[PDB]
RNA sequence: AGGCUCGGCUGGAGCUUCCGUCAGUGCAGAUCGUAAUGGUAGUAGCAAAUAUUCAAGUUCGAUCCUUGAAGACUGAAGUGG
């Protein structure tokens, strides 16, 4: 019930509307890290570094307007840390959006 | 009245009455000299030169140090040698 994996679709060109065009792509990072955190309800949220080439891939303004993403929570292997669990979040090439939903995996 | 005496506390080595006489002898000011300190005030402000992001390392501690991936810039009358 802790250790999942979900798939889901961001609608980044409505989350980052009205941005500024040198904040674009780092504000899609953080949006997504909000989307994980409120989803799957983990403070700690890193993004994969495919995840973060995709949404920088089009350059710092022109972020793409849907991602792909598979948000998996997962148990945290430092037992030092704060908190038990963290979110990971990974790339799904992806190019037709239409009829996707979000998936259990 | 100028000022003075005593009490209490601090301090640790000098001070004092009266008689003459002497003076670098009394400060609120001089945009006074010098030293320190306020309100202003956690205020004005830290806005030129396009721009940073992700993962990791080290560390008590990382936007800023280091590694890798990405995205940009100088653009050879250069931000090079």
């Amino acid at each position: 019930n802790e250790v999942v994996t979900r798939e889901y679709t961001i609608h980044i060109h409505a989350r980052i509307r009205g941005i500024g065009s040198k904040k674009r792509a780092p504000r899609a990072i953080d949006e997504i890290k909000k989307f994980a955190k409120i989803q799957m309800k983990t403070n700690d949220v890193r993004v994969d570094t495919k995840l973060n080439k995709f949404i920088w891939s089009k350059g710092i303004k022109n972020v793409p307007y849907r991602v792909r993403v598979r948000l998996s929570r997962r148990r945290n292997e430092d037992e030092d840390s704060a908190q038990k669990l963290y979110t990971l979040c990974t790339y799904v090439p992806c190019t037709n959006f239409h009829g996707l939903t979000n998936v259990n995996v």
